[PDB]
């Protein structure tokens, strides 16, 4: 009944970014959020230096018109130092410091080596091949924004500025728990009605890899008194609490009234699939998210929902979703209008390079291999009924969680 | 003058995959590689269990062509253990077990309650809607082999069969560290030519979020007894050694020797871009990698050579290297024939949804800013010169390391 877009957006819109701050040494700071601007010291570069290998020339010796015998050179870490007469030029390369007084580079593919000196042709610009103190940064200004995610992108940057450590906003604590007498630990046998818990221990992992901090309260007994009591705990210390499976996400029981008795939550039906059910609102101190029992739409629903909103959470300003692309299907698609089907498939290249996707198989919710088999997500359109070989199609690649 | 792609098999040859393994409960597994095969111990499904929502049914009773009322109930966490009658059907849910005597089940589609029982509609052959246990996985098969690398994918699912931990290949260590008077650490000023050292720090960073171990020595004084000794004790405590800059890469001098004395290296000339210089081969006990000074070389040489060295070593068996796709430029691209151009580009979606890739700006390595800026490598063929606004072209997407 309710669109994916329209929950996202409802849900983004309620949440304000964390603000607490912590000041960290530059190697532990991957993933991490900017909690305050990068302010550079130093200019970059620090000094005038050629754009080029070629010859250091002042305009007047060039309109003069004479070749110029050359009076020394200029490399890396190695300025020219000493009297340049008039009448000559200085050999320079990329990177290397301009000589005092000098006007221009000119690069020695435009020029004549011979014995008696650089006989030069062309025009010659003012500035030109020399690159200017601080054109790539200027000190005082601003390298990276508030909200950044650091990556070896930006990191060694700040490094080179001579900045040991930055202040960054501190991960998200997010509390995770499941419930039912059916759940089942590993190393004990399946009883009557019972399975192997593992919604839970999939959040967990995605939750670290996301960068957050995690309170596995593990399974709840199926009683009032221990779910309340995990709720409370969950709420006190932590921004998010997950229900993994076992909380109600629609259905009327015990739980869900420990829901209604703890805050303003809602429950929607998602016109997604897999999935549907989605338990979203307000706690005391936090916010709550209860998932699906069944592990695909539990991923699924997590993926597509929580991972967004952990993200807007987190400080962090990259504005999008996991990127999309357009792509033709080598297999042919069951697809039912009336739900968003975020298929799994398998992105690669054909013979002509040229990129499409084929189906992992089965794309029923009873089995988990097809994230295992797949590599991306074959977003099929609400509206969209069956899908024919060659249609065109959209595909939202995995990203790390899965591979 | 050397190609990247010899280079690369040679090094890969020469090496020889980690064994020394570790058992871990499997929430702390992520990124690391089965040391040895998942064997499964139970059938998944666990039980004959029901496909649809509707009734378990008997063939015998069908036959009697009468409506046939609802003896019981069997979902799946409370299955059925009652009577079941002659005459009677038993109501059952997805997921469900069927109860012992089944032979069909039925959807409630193709079925209408009358009081005096459930009547009918359509035909019911023998197994219908039953998904029989062991389909999907049988008890003893190879669930993921050894040597595959464990994500939120395989985790769970091995959860699913009740395994608590696995067995996974030792992390592989690598020791870090630099080298030059002119390398400066944060908080300390810059004498004459002296600059602060970031191409340690990437790649610190990168090793990290690689799951390797990192053995950070800093920088070594500009001195042949330092060097030895770092270099004793990196080779004894790691796998594989890197120097990030200082040591040499071609250059006869005191590092050089050092190098020569302690083992069987090559010093490398690259056909590529950046870059060129690279230093790999023997220690006594590990693998040495040096890498060119510039910055940008460092990180594209690492990227593009020491990571796929590090992947082979680990155990994992994932056979390629990141993905690569045929894509048009928008933006004009300067090239040179002769060498294998990584630039650095910004692959997005255009209008029509098709993907496209532009330039960052400058491509020349004395800036950083094409990492941050770019999202995706330009991976342009040695052969090739300049290119032109609407060529085809390859991209190879930045992965996580650059976010």
């Amino acid at each position: 009944l309710m669109s994916l877009d329209t929950a996202l957006n409802e849900m983004l819109s309620r949440v304000t970014p964390l603000t607490a701050q912590e000041t960290l040494p530059l190697v532990q700071c991957f993933g991490r959020i900017l909690a305050s601007d990068v302010v550079s010291p130093l200019d970059v570069p620090g000094f005038d230096n050629s754009a080029m290998n070629g010859y250091a020339v002042r305009l007047a010796d060039i309109a003069s018109g004479q070749p110029l015998p050359v009076a020394g050179k200029s490399f890396a870490g190695q300025p020219y130092h000493g009297e340049w007469p008039a009448g000559t030029c200085i050999r320079i390369m990329t990177g290397a410091p301009v000589p005092e007084g000098c006007e221009a580079v000119v690069m020695q593919e435009q020029t004549e080596q011979m014995d008696n000196g650089v006989r030069f042709t062309a025009e010659v610009r003012s500035g030109q091949n020399i690159r200017r103190r601080g054109e790539d940064i200027s000190a005082g200004a601003v390298v990276f924004p508030a909200g950044t995610r650091l990556t070896t992108a930006e990191l060694p940057v700040i490094a080179s500025l001579g900045i040991a450590e930055v202040p960054v906003i501190r991960k998200v604590r997010v509390a995770l728990f499941s419930t039912g007498d059916e759940l089942q630990l590993p190393g004990q046998p399946l009883g009557d009605g019972q399975i192997y818990d593992t919604n839970r221990l999939a959040v967990h992992l995605m939750l670290e890899q996301l960068g957050c901090e995690v309170i596995n309260l593990g399974i709840i007994r199926d009683d009032p008194h221990a779910l309340r009591a995990a709720f409370i705990e969950a709420d006190s210390q932590a921004d998010v609490v997950i229900s993994s499976g076992g909380v109600s996400v629609g259905e009327a029981d015990y739980t869900k009234t420990i829901l209604e008795e703890l805050g303003e939550i809602a429950f929607w039906k998602l016109a997604i699939k897999p999935g549907k059910p989605f338990a979203f609102g307000k706690l005391s101190n936090s916010w709550f998210c209860g998932l699906p029992g069944n592990p695909v739409s539990a991923t699924l629903t997590f993926y597509q929902l929580v991972q967004p909103l952990l993200a807007k959470l987190s400080g962090n300003t990259a504005s999008g979703l996991p990127a999309r692309q357009r792509v033709r299907t080598a297999s042919r698609l069951k697809k039912t209008p009336g739900r968003l089907d975020f298929q799994r498939g398998v992105l690669q290249r054909n013979a002509d390079g040229e990129l499409e996707v084929t189906t992992t198989g089965h794309q029923g919710s009873h089995i988990f291999s097809s994230f295992s088999l797949g590599n991306c997500f074959i977003v099929l359109e609400r509206d969209r009924g069956n899908v024919e070989v060659g249609e065109w199609v959209e595909v939202e690649p995995f990203n790390a969680l899965f591979g």
